[PDB]
Order: C-alpha cells, then sequence, then structure tokens
C-alpha cells in the first residue's frame, strides 16, 4: 500500500526512512538530458497505493523542485490513491511576503505549483513561516525540530541552565522567545542598523545563536562576533535548515563557534569533512514516523 | 467608472474617502432581517463599473463579513467590470496559522471567502502578518500606517530624536525595529512568558516610550507594556495602534493606565470611544484609502503611499 | 470512524443525533472573543475521520454559519477523511433568486462558501428551493419532513380526512398540493394583492396551513384570519422550519390557530414556554439515519 | 468591437437581432461531418472583440448544444475580449431539480458547461426557474416576456380588464398571479392529480381566461386546461406561452383545441409551425434582445427592459 | 461495489464487457423526450459504488456525449464513490489542434466537459492523438488495439512475413512504422497533393492499410487504389474506429479490399450484413480487464 | 500601456524585440541567491499594463523556468492588466505525451504551473505538437517558422525547386510534406528502427536534399540522416531547424557532418555556438515575436503572421 520515493541523488535521507518503515524505495529512472531537462519514470505499478516522494538534495533548487513537481504528476496520472510530498527544507520559504517592494511571494507560487501538479498533502520540517500553511488548501503536517534542538542543548551544552539562547535577526524573536521559555533561561535579540545592535544580556553565559536557516552564515558569523563583543563565554549556533552554501563553510571555522549543530534535512556530509564543530541531529525518525501516522490515520501532533 | 459603496450604517470612513475623491455613496437598501440574515440591494446599475466596497465599523464581525460578502457578490453578478474590497481592518487576521493546534487559518478561509464571492482586488491596511497577502491569488495593496504614525510622532512627541519604539510581543520586532531605523532611534521589546510575567529587552531608561502595535484589542497587555516600561525608566509612554479594537474592558483599562496617550488610526470607528475616553487621539487615514482608490482606478503607483503621506 | 461534532450552544439537537447512533458528541473548545471573532479549535485528532458537523442554534446565523464554516475548515486541514455539513435549515435559503432586482444570490454564495471551506457533502431538509441542491458540485441529501407532517395530520386532525391544505402565497402552490395529493383532500392558496385573496373552498372545514417556514408569522397569523373569514371550521399551521422571531410569538397566541406545529429543526424549547399550542415533530431520527446510511453506503432515498 | 455570430443555419432570430443592431452577422463555416461531429471555424478575426453566439432554434437540442459550445471555445482561444452566449430558450431547463429521483441537474451541468467551454455571460429570457441564475458564477440577464406578454394582451384582448390569468400547472403560480396584480385582474390554478383528473382554484366564470405558461411542449396539458377552462364557465380561451417548444403532435392538439389563440415568441422559430396552424401569433423578440446586446456592450441598464418593451 | 452502466441502446458492448466481469448492468431509464432532451435517471442506489458507464452507439455523437455527461453527473451527486467513463471510440478526437485556423480545440472541450460533469477516470482505446491523455487532470488509460492487431494480421494474412503496412495520410507514420517494426516489415505512405503520392516499395507484396479511423472511406478507398496501382498483391484496410458513415459501406464493396478488419468499439453488426469484407475483433475482454484491473489496483500498462 | 520584460541576462532576443517596438525593456533586479533560489523585482509599476515577459536563453532549463513563472506571479499580483508568457521556445514540449510508459506529461505540467503563476496569454513557436496548445484554457498564439524557413530556402538554395524536403523522424511527416507542397517539390522521410539503423522513404537521387525538423538537441539524428540521404544519392544535404538547442557534442557533431548548411532561428541564443560552427546560419525571429505583440496588444489579427513573412 505504501510507496516511498526519492528525489535527486540524494538518497541518505530517504533511505534512512524506508529503513525506519520497514520499506525499498520505490524505482525510479531519473536524469537530466544533455539539454538540461529533467526525465523521470516510475518504474512500478503505484494504482491505488498510498505514495510518498521524499524531496531531493543536490543543491540545484529549480532542478529539485520540477523532479519533484514531475514525480508528483507522474504518480497522479498514475491513479495513486494519494500522493504526499515530503520536503523537511519547503523550497523558496524565505520569499512568503512582498515585503514593501513589488517582489513575488514565490513560497504562495511554490505552494500553488505543488498543488496542481497534484499533491494532496505536504509533510515538512519548520516552515520559515507558519503562514505557509495557510498557502495551500491540502493538509500540510509542520514538524519542528524544537524538541530535537532542546534535548541536544540540555545533553551538550554543561551552563545550558544559566544561557542565552539569542536571534541573529528582529524576525526571529518568536522563535528564539519559545526556546527561551522551555529551557526558562534569558533570551536575547540582534539588529543590523552596517553596525550590529544586541538587545538582553549575555554577559559571562553561554550564547546559543538559533535560526531556522543559514546560508551564507554572514549574519550568523557576525552575530557571533558582536555575542564576543559582548562578553559570552562561548558562542554556538543551531540551525534546522542547514544550507551553508559559498562561503558558509570556511567563514564557520573562521569564527569562534564552539559549534555549529544542524538537522540532516540537507546533506551535510560533504561539508563535515570541510568543518569539524558542525554535528547533525537526525531527523529521519521524526519524518518516518510522520509518514507511519499520516498513513494509519494516528495522530502526528504528538511528534510536535 | 467608479463606484463605492459602504457596508452598514457606519458610514463615516466611507463617506469620508467619497468626499475626498468627489463622489457620493452609491445606494444601498441594507437590513437585516427578522431572523438575523442580512439583505442588500444595489439600488443602482453598477454594469461595467469600476466598483469599491468599504468595510463597515459596526462592531459584529460575522454580521460585517457576510454583509461585505453579500454585496460583492450583489455586483459581480450585476456585471461590475471589476469589485475591490477596501477592508481597512482585515478580519481574522490573528488567525493566520494554526500555532502547534488543530485549530483553523480563519484568515486563509476568509480570504478564500473573499475570493469566491466575486472580489477581483483587495485594498487593506496594516496586514497583522504581511503573509496574509499570501493567502489570495488576487493582487492585493496592503497599505501601511507607518507614514502617518511617524508623521504623528515627528508632530507630536518632542522627545522623538531621543525616545525608544517597543514591541508589547516578539511577533511586532520587524514593526518597530523599520519605524526605529527610521526615525533613528533605538528600540525595546516585551516578551510575557505565560502562566504570569512579562521580560524587557533593551533600553528605556531616561526616554519617552512609543509602544507600538499592529492592533489592541482589550488593551490588557499594553497596560501592562506600560507599567513595564515605567518600572524600566521611562520619562512616559505613548501607545500607537493601527486597528483601535477596544472591546470588553479596554476603554476602562486604558482611562487607568499610564499612557500619556493612546492613538490610533480611524480603520475602526472610534467617535464612541473617545467620548468615553480623552487619551484617545485619531488619525484620519480616509486621505490614504481614497489616493489608494484613486490609483488603483488610474493606474497611478500605490507604492508611492507606502513611505509618503498625501 | 464517524464523529459528530455540534456548532452552538445549541447542543440539544446534535445530543440526540449522536445518541442514536452510540456516539459521545466530538470535544471542540468553541467561544467569541470580546471583540465578536468565533474562535474553534478541535479537541481531538479527526485524521482518517467521516466527519459530521450539525449546525448550530443559537439565533445568530451569521456567527453559525461562520462557526460552521472554520469547523469544516479545522477539520479538513486536519487531515479528515470527510467532512459532512448537516444543515437542518439551510441559511439564506430564501435569497435564492434577483426577483428582478440588483439582489445577490445568497444561496449561491452560503453554497459556494461551504465548499471552498472544504465540505464534502451536505445533509439538509426541506429546501426552501429544491434547485438549492443545483447551488453544489458535491453531493447534497435533501430530506423531507413531508411524511412525518402528513403522520402527525392524519394522528392529530380528526377531521383531516374532509380538510384542505391551505398555502400562505403563491409560491407554496407545489409544495402544498403534494400534500393535498398524499391525503386525498382538498387544496387552497392565498395571495396578498394590502388585501388577502383566497383561491379554492375551505367552507366548514378544517383548514391546515402548511409553509417551509416561519418568520414573524406576519403572513400566516393574516392567512389564518382570512381562513377564518372564509368559515373555516378550525385553523392549523404547520411550518417545517419554525424560526418565530419578532413579533411572531405573541402574534400566534393572538391567532385562532388551533395549534402550530413545527419540526425541531430550529431549537423551541424556549418559545414553547411562551405558546401552549405549539408541537415539536422530532427530525433527530430522520438525520441519525441519514447520517448512518450517509457512513454505511446504504441507501438514503428511502427516509423520504 | 461587437461581433454577432449565428449557431447553426436556423438564423432569423440571429439576422433580426444583427439588422437592429445595424451589424452583419460574422463569417462561420458550420457542417455536421459525416459521423455526426459537428464542425466550427470562425471566418474572421475576434480577437479582443465583444463576441455574442446567439442560440439557434434548429430543433435537436444535443447538436444544438454541442455547436454553441464548440462556437463559444472557437472564440475563447481566438482571445475574445468577451464571450456571451444568447440563448432566448435555456436547454435542460425543465430539468432543475432532483424531483425526489436519482436524476440529473441537467440544467447545472449545461451551466457547467457554458462555464468551462469558456462563456464570460448568458443573456436568456424567462429561465423555466429564476433559480437558474444560481446555476453559474458569471453574471446572468434572465430577460423577461412578461412587458410584452402584457403589451400583446391589452392590444388584443378586449376583455382584458376584466380577465382571468391561468396557470396550466402548480409550479407558474407567481408567474400568473404577477401578471395578475399588474393587470388588476383575477388569477385562477390548474393542478394536475396523475394516475388523471385536473382541479380549478379561483372563478374563471363569464371571464375571458389567459393560460399562461413558460413553455409548451406538446400541448398536453394546455389543451386539457383549455377545456377545464371552458368546463367552468370560461367565455373563452386564449394560451400564451413565452416559448415555443410544439414537438410531437403539439400542432394537431392545437389545431383540435378551443383555443381562441395560441401566443408565443420567436425565442424558437416559428414561421413553419404557423404554415399548419391558424391560431399561432408571434410575439417578435429581437427589439427585446438586441437592446439588451447593445445595454450589455455600452455598459447601460438592462434592468429597463424587465418591465418596459424597447 | 463495482457497477457497469450502458449509454444508448448499444448494449452489446456494455452486455459483452458486465458478462465478462460476472455483472448485469446496471438499470437506468434511458430515453429522448418529444423535443429531443435527453432524459435519463438511475434505477438504483450507487452510494459508495466505483462506478463504470460505457459509452453508447446510436451514432448520433451528440446525441451519445450528452447522455454520457448526465449519467457521469447522475452518479456523482448521487454519491458514487468514484466514476469511470469508458469511452472506447474518444469523441471529437480529431478536432485536437487548430490547425493553422481560428478552428475549436474540441477534444479539449470535451475532456473539460467529462471532467466538470464529474468523471474520476477516464478508459478509453487508441486516442487519434496520444497527447489528448494531457487533455485531462484526471488519470486516463489509454488502451492500444496494436496486440490484437498484429495477432490478427499475422493469423490471417498467409504472406505477412514480407507485406508492408501502408499508411492513408501523412500523420499515420508514426503508427504504421511501429506495426510495421513489431513484424519487421517494410512500411509506406501516401499523401495528397488532387493526386495520391506514395513513398516506400509495395511492389508485388501484400499492402495492410492501417489507421485509427475510418469515416467515409474516401481516403481509405483512393489509397488501396493507388496501392493496385504501385502493383499490390492483395491490399487489405485495418481501422481500429470503424465509423463507416455516409458512402463509406458501398465505397468498401466496390473497392478491391481483399478484406477490411475494425474492431468492436463500435456497433458493426447493421454493416458486416451489408459488406461481406467486413471482420470485427473482440475487444470487450480488453475493456474488461481494463475495469477488474482499475478497480483492484492491479496493473493495466501490460494489456498494452 | 505595453511593457516587455526579459528573463536572466540573455537578453539579446528580448532587446531586438523591444527595439523593433520602439520600447526600453522593463527594469528587472534579478539574481540568482547563495542557495540556488531565484530572485526578482520589478524595478517599476506595472499597475494596468500589458505585460509581455520574453523568456531567456540562458540554458538552464529549471532555472529558466522558475524564473519566467516567478515574473508572471510577480507581474500578477502587482495588478498589471494582462501579462503574456513570449517563450519563442516551449520548454518540456518533447514531453507531451506518456508513450506506452508510466511518464509524467511534462509539458500539461509546465502548461499548468504556467496558469497558476498567472499568465492570461501565451506566445509561443512552432510546438513540438500543435496538441499542446490544447495543454492550456487560456488563449495560445503559436507561431510558425514555416514562411521564414520558405523564404530562408527559396532566397539561398539555388535547386529549390527540384530538392526534397526531408523529416529526420516519422513523427515529423505531417510538417515536411506541408513545406514539400507549398514550396512544390517532393518529400522524403527517414524512419529509425532502435536497437540500430535508419529507413529512406521517397526518392532524394540527384536531388538537393533539406532536412526539416522542430528541433535539434545533440544532433545525433540528422548527422546520421545526412549521411544516409547522401548515400541515396542527394547532391547535398541542408538542415533547417526552428529550435538549435545544440547541447552535448552537437556543435562538434555538425563541423564534422557533411551538413551545406545548418540553419536554426534564434529562438535559443546562437553567437557563441557559431564561432565554434561556421556551417550555422541564423534566421532572426524578433521581427515575427515583435509583430505578434504588436497585433495581440492592438486586436489586429496575428494569423497574418502564419504564412506572410513581416
Amino acid at each position: 500500500n505504501i510507496k516511498i520515493f526519492s528525489g535527486s541523488s540524494h538518497q541518505d535521507l530517504s533511505q534512512k526512512i524506508a529503513d525506519r518503515l520497514g520499506l525499498e524505495l520505490g524505482k525510479v529512472v531519473t536524469k537530466k538530458f544533455s539539454n538540461q531537462e529533467t526525465c523521470v519514470t516510475i518504474g512500478e505499478s503505484v494504482r491505488g497505493e498510498d505514495v510518498y516522494i521524499v524531496q531531493s538534495g543536490c543543491g540545484e533548487i529549480n532542478d529539485n523542485l520540477m523532479e519533484l513537481l514531475i514525480m508528483i504528476n507522474a504518480c497522479k496520472i498514475a491513479s495513486a490513491s494519494r500522493v504526499t510530498a515530503v520536503i523537511p527544507c519547503f523550497p523558496y520559504a524565505r520569499q512568503d511576503k512582498k515585503d514593501k517592494s513589488r517582489a513575488p511571494i514565490s513560497a504562495k507560487l511554490v505552494a500553488n505549483m505543488l498543488s496542481v501538479a497534484g499533491a494532496d498533502h505536504i509533510i515538512t520540517m519548520d516552515l520559515h513561516a507558519s503562514q505557509i500553511q495557510g498557502f495551500f488548501d491540502i493538509p500540510v503536517d509542520n514538524l519542528y525540530a524544537e524538541p530535537a534542538v532542546l534535548k541536544w542543548i540540555r545533553e551538550n551544552i554543561s551552563e545550558w541552565r544559566n544561557c542565552t539562547i539569542v536571534s541573529p535577526d528582529a524576525g526571529g524573536a518568536k522563535r528564539v522567545t519559545s526556546i527561551a521559555d522551555r529551557l526558562n533561561v534569558d533570551f536575547a535579540l540582534i539588529h543590523k542598523e552596517d553596525r550590529m545592535v544586541l538587545v538582553g544580556d549575555v554577559k559571562d553565559r553561554v550564547a546559543i545563536l538559533v535560526d531556522d536557516m543559514a546560508d551564507t552564515c554572514g549574519t550568523i558569523c557576525h552575530a557571533a562576533d558582536k555575542l564576543l563583543s559582548a562578553g559570552a563565554t562561548r558562542v554556538y549556533a543551531i540551525l534546522t535548515h542547514g544550507i551553508f552554501s559559498g562561503p558558509a563553510i570556511s567563514r564557520i571555522n573562521n569564527a569562534c563557534f564552539e559549534a555549529v549543530v544542524v538537522t540532516n534535512t540537507i546533506p551535510q556530509e560533504d561539508k563535515m569533512k570541510h568543518c569539524s564543530k558542525i554535528q547533525v541531529i537526525d531527523i529521519s525518525m521524526i519524518l518516518a514516523e510522520a509518514i507511519r501516522r499520516t498513513h494509519n490515520g494516528e495522530s502526528v501532533s504528538y511528534l510536535f
């Protein structure tokens, strides 16, 4: 009944999921033509099957998005009973408002695209905005790394009981204040005027920077600077989604980060070799369980 | 080509918007039936016209919403060329997300109902979350009162060069900072750690502190923020809200609270609330709205109003 | 699998339904904020469940309609298998045509609204117009009170065998002539020119006024007048939907109605205390059975 | 900007409507293939034009319907600015409800097919049920022949001040009463209690009786109503129908029936049926239709025609 | 669970299907009113049933199309679980492109119509164009007569091993070259300049004309001429869909066709009496099996 | 009213189309983020304008597609009166059918994505299958390079009166014949019977042979067709393609192949490929595209361009 398919060569996360469910990933022929067009074809009958497509990681987002849409379609016109897009890291999630410009609302495009391509359900993790669930008309199950982060903090930061959870920017206030609350410790916040202002006490205490995403690590590196200048004992950076493109990896080592935690919503094995302070939290049991429960009609809200 | 209609009988804002465009409100026979059903009937041809329906400030939100939808539907099947909803205060806006709960995204529902009833355009003001623009597939012009607020501050708060722009919650951070940076002043941020206390970040000592939020309902939060701000060395406290809801004990909570003044736009009618509250000052947003309609209809840039008070 | 939720505090009808099916109504937190906004949240997992929301009665129709739409939505994005709106009394059912004006077709609005909010199916009773079923694209099961009315007439009106079933207005012709037929007795009809014209024989015989709805009872009171003037022995008024707002209750006692039957599609317990000629027909076994059969794939057309 | 096209070759009404607007029918190459498939091909640019397709009275309803849809689809993908269907007689209208049965709502289906094929507007006449306007989400201008009927009565029936306007069924009650009240005359109502008799309510004694229905198909009902009316003391009987279908034995049933006259609009072509039937008189509804198109295109009030024969 | 309904009186094909599945065709009342309107009503409860409507054959295509749409609708608002339109011969399939004119794309109209009327799935045979599957958003299972044709050719044409599969027009190139390939024999092609040009060798060998459709048989008759002129030993004509309207039947006998094969996607029993060279291939086991497999969640792609 | 925007920075075709209409390309801030996400931001009001977005020839199809969609979406919510996609070469066109496989109809998907992102019109050139026009419900103007190709042949191939127009595959038959008939010359057709040989039908002996296909990607097919054609007595071989893709070893395969010349339109930028390939000649299709936009906007017949090179 249930059938798990993967996206790009990124096959690690989808393989870890298929394991926890006692399945083999479905057979698919997936490639690019010489002239850049994505070519996919399902290697088995999916008729009347509850079908999961776990988004791929070969960096190239437009390539990954299209191959996702093509698989979702492939499956829909081949009479799969239901198709869930499993997108730990929601593409274009940061382009969710105009922001006073004549810019597009790209997350609403992507959302539309996933739906018209035929997705019946979405399973994602830590949406850059909670209102992105409102971009769809189909059910979205938005998972949190929150508990997996807390566990780690407690289990890895000796002084956590008197640490400060700091946000990279002004928009992150809500996310850090919740983590500050569950732990019962101080929060603070940074804001690029440039010059970086910090509000809240971080003197003589551990300072964990929490952000949902890192991309160039420009803001997150600087943030760590400023946190030293304001006399934080040590500075950690916890990012649910670790994208680390461009100069990121070298900017990280170069910074004072005691460590930089990520989830494996994005493949990290390559960047680890080039960065020793990186550590991963496995999110495959969280996605596997959300798949098993989405299938069975059992609750998912627990995992939250 | 242009035609403006009001909802209900809270017609002040409607009529001011119409005055400023040189127009009379369109004729509407609108009443509530014995069983609470709303009735509407366009007292005039709207065939091939560019129609605007302005959302009423009566108070009863579900009544008010049904009426808006009904007039939209009324005009569409009457062959209006285009129907715009002018909803200065967006209903169910504070309901834009699931919040770890098994709860509706009421705003996306309302978004949806506005769409199917036949709206082509929306013109709203200071959406509780910008992301609500993504709840539609039609265009949305989301206006800001920021410019007006800045103008109000500059011209009424002597110390505005040395003040502190404050968020009464964690969600409102970008909004304050954005004003802070423009006036080239400091910002502070109040977080409440529920049961049942509030924590302040950012220096407010010996400064004037201005509470800025997008909307104030019962005013339980802001009153407690006026106290915490004073406790932390604030010379005095201002509260500026774009949407003046002031339901339940709000008016009481305000007359008691240590606010120097509470300012609100007229996105929701205040005239009555003022009579019981001498702290309340009112920014007139009909010049913003009218101009937005005027531009919408002509094909002129509305973006001009995002930073520049007409 | 099946789950019944209620609307407003009106909890009597939905409780009667849940009983006949051997269920407890689902847990929900339903209220109004100080500033009039409806706030609902489902108190249990509805994932993969056939979900019934029985419309509420706290008079205020826009309040009741919205809380209905919000529950239908709540349920849809929480991955309920199917959501049926159970609306004995269809809101705005009288606003189903323009009627030569620039008026809205409100029943088509509401219909659209129920569908976009996510209803998969509608179970209703005595639609003010049969063509309101054509306002949807989803299945509608429209139930009749017809048989429950006939039974009552026969069982309560000694002279029924030679009575006359009269209509309040010209539009009711079809509904009364069917009831006149099943019983094999005379029909007649009234029409406000005002002055009220009556066509058809009512001299020396019982005269039962049948209408689908009563609101102020202005037309129905007058109708009874005229029926006396034309020498009806006694005058009954049978209304499937008893709304009785405004002066209705006092207009009723004040009138010669031997009695005024209603169904309990609307709560009547409060108006009964203020009106002794009122009697109710319980429609909960009809709605309960339509729910059980809609669930099971068994026929509903019988109940008709 | 305006362009009018006809369906099939029943082009009288089409051509009269075009004459009255000062236009020639657009060029259409329309034929039926060997296997019964319909072909259409717009013999001219319609790019950015305000197109009207008038529904043909050929007779074969499914043929006729497909053709209408095809021309609509043909014009839409050809970038017509707007496509209006002018369907004087709405197909499958008598199929607007389920009627306690497991039957289709064919009218809502047709409604749906008209929509997806790309119609933006409908202009129809005397919908069997007004509620069919709720089968669309696009605008519908539903025209009445009432005004014309009133005008026909006044000027041809000497006793119209003392007559009785009759419904041949229970469904047609509002329609008669509405005419009754306007002419300030009495109304009667015939109900048939199937097997197999008819029952009359309302005095018709020593009065002229006018049967008014929206459409007459085989005329089995109306003929039996002419007899029952005469039986109940009617001086004489008129039958007025907005849609003259007259299929099967209708023409026979009519020449035999005790009608003084049978009147019908030309919403469906009668010229041929007339030759075999000298009782048939024909109200010309092309001035109504043309005016409705003319207003539609200009942005003028169509409602003017609901009570006032142009 | 499964329920098969038929279209017009054409009841042979649908009866053959219902047999192979061990079912009786569903009860339906289907007629035309005196004024040409199609009147249908389902004679049984279809609630929660997987419903198949096998398109009818009473020649009149607009009549057949509408009665199809009406049945699909009837079923949808009566709460059938799923409705599959079974359309061996897709109506208006030749009107699938503009072709440089301001002509409609009728196959896209019909496709839209089937979908809005409520079809969830389509089972068809030899679509005039494969891209007609792209006219829908619902699954389409397009079956081939290809294998049934090959079998017949091999089993009926002694010299087939050295025969030539010829196409009537230039557009048929793809269809004939595939049949030429599976058999490993020559193909050729004809094209009306009129004067008919033939490309490819047909001298001294059997020449089978393959087309998806025949209508007047004007092109197919002429084609056979030309094939004689170019010295084909014998000429067969294989048409998946045999419509044969107008002068066709007389044009066929009058031509040199050794024989003219068809499928029974259209009723042929009447034209056989008037044409002895006609032979039919039964496609009912192919449609019956596609129905049984579409129901069961078992593969259909095999049949291909 | 009219406004033209380019995608990416492959702005030659865009700029030529704009030059020919007397317009400057609209202002666009378009860049790729660090994580490969595309950004777009319309540097100017498009409110109530008739906008055209021209598809870029960068190369990376999924990048290019996302960008197009994004600009479409960007303009729609910015209240553009109408948004047209001008996609000289339609992405995923060769993916229009299932081909007996469990494969996507990528073209119908792309069709769908173009629709939901908010396109009102498409203007494309030589769709791989005409049937792709049926993947939309909006209008599509599908242009032909046939006229230009005919004009190129007539004026560069001396023997064009005696030549043979060839299809490199079975699918391309109608396309060649259509050119064959117009020039009143013969046609031939190459079929490949995969593993691994090609079979020719139609006399090419002692004639000039012109390979005509709609697109050429790696050129593996056409090179092998140049050889087979020469083998079968062709004086010499021309290859004409409307869409010059030339990826992978194409440029190599071409310099080696016995083509007298390879011709392509500039639907995809060739300037760079030319420098490495002296066989490549380039038909300029911006006069066709501009004219198509010019007509689209005015309401003039585009069909004029289907047979007549402006």
